[PDB]
């Protein structure tokens, strides 16, 4: 029988993950600012779920429901909730353990159902099994009726405990616990749908049939655009002990939970079927990779716990749980595959993750050169990485159209996409060790020539040696094996000596980091952004160690397992997206990326001159000037501005308003400690 | 061959109106304010309707379009704006006639096309002529291209004139209004779109179609909500020709504008089949009634110019859009039916009409309640006028069921239904009397007993009669007809002596208004809402009359045309809708219908202390350490603490829930209803 259907899942993946990069963009860009986005949160949480959730509920034929798999799916998060609520008990300091423990498994255990899972889960078994669709908005109320008060609980403990009203008792304790729970529009308005759910005989009565489905109808969109514009300014950087924890619970959420849900179901489910027993424990699994949904950041900021972690670790956890559910669905597939539909399935996801991270990467490329930073360093390397990125996506889209034509010109394309593969890797080795030589003392000044014609000469004369070397194969359908064992080793030397030469140039930038134990504010950016190359060579040597181990596991085992068609399907994901890891650290300098009289700025003027402008001078001025971002700071916490958005468009109404300007005039506001007068 | 789905259309527009009455509502409690509207209005415009319009014109096939409706369409478009703009340009004072004349055609034009006529449009072609929703993403775009720039160069003109910078000339002007146009997401993303319609083969790539169809399909309960939310402090009071001046825009984009869009059809489209012609010219009528789009108020905003009718008429057109909706589709479809099942049609009109008008009187009866505004005067009358138009809707629904069965007890039904929609009607008359007796000098104190007893005994008396002089006949399906040319002669007796009643009396309170040319706000308050209810008396009397023509048009030709059922059609919609109305006009005074430490408020208690308290203090309080609490609204608002009266009284309720102020007594919490309070 057919499979479950895995081509809707790249589409729905962009429609979730697109959506949530529309909401990111349109913060990020002050397009809507953090009050604005309270209007679409509550549009999206007192509405459109609401009614989603009530339609859903009134319709849900109960006599039919597999109550095993509920069972199951609640037992592995009972026991994922379990297993960090007392880990976290026993290890966390006694000042905040009962905050952790509370939210902590909750994070653990709440998956974003309604807003990522149920696009997904309806793009994958719509067709094939439209029960499985029923099981999203059972799970995740049940769920949080079940585990969330136990978490509220132990936050309730903290207040309690912080506040010191010691002769307060169980009673109070549990039932504010409780109520939070009772009160949350999820769980009351799923005991509201399964009441009318009997009331009436699961017939919604026509009437309100249309409004319930446009209000959820537009839960969706509407709740991955919110998402988005929460996700705006959240990765805040923490504490090392912070983000080991964050790691921690991430992988709590995305990785223990969806192994225990199989699990689980493979314990609970005793039904009949093989094919259906098998479908619904991938089904299991695919739900367990659901990330964090952002309730559990309300929670927080509720009770003003952990607020950075959690946050943080939602956002965190929304892009990671991307390429886990596609990798993993793709990987839950190809147990119920064919060989050669096997190869031609690793070539579609590698011609997806291609075609989109090649729009990705055109952005990234945008970005260093409309910055004008492709000509510092070492963002003139990173436009190299970046170019060795984007050939390497073309060479896949060329080469998924040209493996069965063109049999001798499949060796241009092989040329182009391995070339530049061989490029990504040692331009891995050769901006790391641009980072080392940056990092050291600036005498030491990097030898640009001869370090871009490396990085493009020794992939170009590695791959000619390969043509020399090797024997053409061209009914390979993989372009990982179009040259064979001579193909395989050179990528196996190429990636160990990138992986040398990265290994070792961080540990000596790290050495010399440790041994250092407008213009200045530029360079410092530049610094900063060496730092977020750190990142992306730490994200790229984990996808090299990656690749090598998988060539070394066929050249090892030359009759290759099942685990080998894992790893050449993860080398294909790391090898072209590659791009998206540069897209995600390349995408945040905004001014630096897009910029290189009305009533209502009437009025703002007015607001300032008429009131604040002495309050304000007597705060901020010295010797008739001020930082834009001290003016930001004070717009926050005069509360003229809600945020730090708000506040850089209130300043640029009053510069649009001429009440200040740039110190030259030759920028317009921003918060990044450029300087502004008044008139 | 069947018909366009018109049961479809009731659930559709429970779909729109209801999502916008959720934005309404939610706006209204302020559990979202203004500034956080802007979120969702910026992920519809700029988000969600972009997507829709890019998805819709990429799929779009162009060799199938029936470019006849378009032209008509747009021709009907094109002839209101001549018509509105000469119009406006000949009659309008010359300080501000420019602005007009690029505004008010624009909202005679203007559909809200895409949040509320494409979800009726679904409803009602969707599975008959799928085609015609298309036309909703061409006639609109196309629309705004044609006929907008015209107007939006007459607010440039406006701008230019008033400015004063005589050297510029039609360059900028024209350029500035097609740069206008052209930067409209709804015509930008058009272009893209067919753009993109070519460019790919009409196949939208796979990858994107979930993306597109995610941001589409959340534009539609999105965009409803958000009409809601900006819907919900614009009915401002306006002088009395800019009340005539909004009558006319609304007629002009209800009913002057479908009916030339039937007409310019049934010019232009020359095709061969007559049931899929009038199908077209049908959809040409309804397309028409849609309401002006938000996007005219954010034209007039944007330019500044007449702001207030614009928005305020905005918001009345869609209110109003609705009935005439519903009205509308039903009499189109009527002409296509046969009798026995046109009786069953005006029952389920009624039915429909009836549940939903049920459920807005059961909460207006909260309202009257809750507030205890039923023990003072007019409220307790007009308690009895709601008690009456739920008794009329709970009868109706009673009728539906019952009259196929029960045969005798039908006439325990139609003495409920009937003596109380009696009873509706004559308390129009006595709700009206009372306010002629209340604007009267005080000393001239109503009888509320006999008041109350004739409200319901002459209705219960009057009904008796007609039991005793009329003839049963439960094979009528009509309650209307349940007692024959009786019926009709009682009904029409009821409506006679209800309408002189309520004329007389309101000519009368409208002499003593003439002759007039916390307990002191509240009752001002109840003079206020008396106001409110000669707007109810207003609008009732106008379903009076609509009432009594029908039973007069009858009675005068025993033999009914077609227009005694159109006739006896609107009967139905203003007799079981007054509940409605009643609806729309007691659904305002939110604290007197729902009313009778947090880091955030923390902070909000900080910024004031730490700031602005003394500089608060210095501006507004007095020896009344006290200061109204809409005067810290208003001083929040111009201080720019609150963008809006909606954070402003938010604000207000964070610094009472953190002890920074407190009213006077503390017997009330923040509020913006001039109440006094203190600081602490
Ligand atoms: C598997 O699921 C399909 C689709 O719901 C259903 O038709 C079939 O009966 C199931 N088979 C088994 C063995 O459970
Ligand atoms: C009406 O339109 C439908 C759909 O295009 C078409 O199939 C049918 O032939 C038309 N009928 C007439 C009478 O024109």
């Amino acid at each position: 029988p057919p499979s479950m259907s895995i081509t809707r899942l790249f589409p729905a993946l962009l429609e979730c993950f697109g959506i949530v990069l529309c909401g990111y963009i349109a913060g990020r860009a002050n397009v809507i600012t953090s009050t604005q986005a309270k209007g679409l949160g509550n549009f999206v949480s007192r509405f459109a779920l609401p009614a989603l959730l009530f339609k859903n509920m009134v319709v849900l034929n109960f006599s039919n429901v597999d109550w095993s798999f509920l069972y199951s799916i609640l037992i592995a998060k009972a026991s994922v909730f379990f297993i960090v609520c007392v880990l976290t008990l026993l290890v966390a300091s006694p000042d905040s353990r009962f905050s952790k423990a509370g939210l902590f498994p909750i994070f653990a255990t709440q998956s974003n159902d309604f807003a990522l899972g149920y696009p997904i889960v309806e793009a994958l078994y719509q067709t094939t099994y439209p029960e499985y669709l029923q099981y999203i908005y059972l799970v995740a109320p049940i769920s949080l009726m079940m585990l969330n008060p136990i978490g509220f609980i132990f936050c309730e403990i903290q207040k309690w405990k912080d506040t010191q009203n010691a002769s307060q008792n169980k009673i109070k304790i549990v039932g504010l616990g409780l109520l939070r729970v009772l009160q949350n529009p999820i769980v009351f308005m799923v005991f509201i749908g399964i009441a009318f759910n009997f009331i009436l005989d699961r017939k919604v009565p026509v009437y309100v049939e249309n409004f319930l489905d446009g209000l959820g109808n537009s839960f969706s969109g509407s709740a991955l655009f919110y998402l988005g514009l929460t996700m705006v300014g959240k990765i805040k950087r923490l504490k090392k002990s912070a983000f080991v924890v964050l790691i921690l619970l991430i992988t709590a959420k995305l990785l223990v939970l969806p192994l225990l849900c199989r699990e689980m179901v493979e314990l609970l489910d005793k039904g009949d079927s093989v094919v259906n027993h098998t479908s619904l424990s991938n089904y299991a699994f695919l739900y367990g990779v659901f990330p964090v949904a952002p309730g559990v950041a309300i929670f927080a900021t509720q009770f003003n716990m952990e607020v950075e972690i959690i946050t943080s670790g939602m956002v965190i956890s929304t892009f990671v749980s991307a390429p886990i559910m596609y990798v993993s669905a793709w990987l839950l597939t190809f147990p119920t595959m064919d060989p050669k539909p096997l190869a031609y399935a690793i070539q579609n996801v590698s011609f997806d993750i291609s075609i989109v991270s090649l729009i990705s990467l055109i952005w990234s490329l945008a970005i260093l050169l409309l910055s004008k930073k492709y000509k510092q360093l070492p963002h003139m390397l990173t436009t190299n990485l970046l170019i060795a990125q984007s050939i390497v996506c073309a060479g896949m889209m060329i080469w998924n159209f040209v493996k069965e034509k063109n049999f001798v010109g499949q060796i241009l394309v092989f040329v182009l996409l391995y070339s530049s593969l061989y490029s990504t890797y040692l331009w891995t080795g050769l901006l790391a060790i641009s980072l080392f030589l940056l990092k050291k003392r600036e005498r030491v000044q990097i030898p640009v020539g001869i370090i871009i014609i490396s990085g493009w000469g020794i992939p170009a004369l590695l791959v000619g040696v390969l043509l020399i070397t090797g024997k053409h194969n061209g009914d390979s359908i993989d372009s990982a094996f179009f040259y064979g064992k001579e193909q395989m080793i050179t990528t196996a030397v190429t990636l160990f000596c990138s992986i040398l030469i990265a290994g070792i140039s961080l540990m000596c930038m790290n050495q010399t980091a440790q041994a250092g134990s407008e213009e200045e504010q530029y360079l410092q950016s530049g610094d900063q952004q060496l730092t977020r190359h750190v990142l992306l060579c730490l994200l790229l040597i984990i996808g090299l160690f990656a690749n090598l181990s998988s060539c070394l596991w066929w050249l090892f085992n030359q009759e290759p397992g099942r685990l080998y068609v894992e790893l050449q399907f993860f080398c294909a994901v790391f090898n072209f997206g590659q791009g998206f890891i540069s897209f995600g650290i390349f995408g945040l300098d905004k001014h630096l990326i897009i910029l290189p009289v009305s009533e209502e700025i009437k009025m703002t003027c007015q607001q300032f001159i008429h009131y604040h402008r002495d309050l304000c001078i007597r705060n901020i001025v010295k010797e008739g000037t001020f930082c834009g971002c001290d003016l930001v700071s004070w717009l926050i916490e005069v509360g003229l501005a809600s945020d730090r958005g708000e506040a850089v468009i209130y300043g640029d109404r009053l510069v649009q308003g001429g009440v200040i300007q740039h110190i030259t005039n030759e920028y317009e506001f921003r918060d990044e400690y450029l300087f502004y007068r008044f008139l």
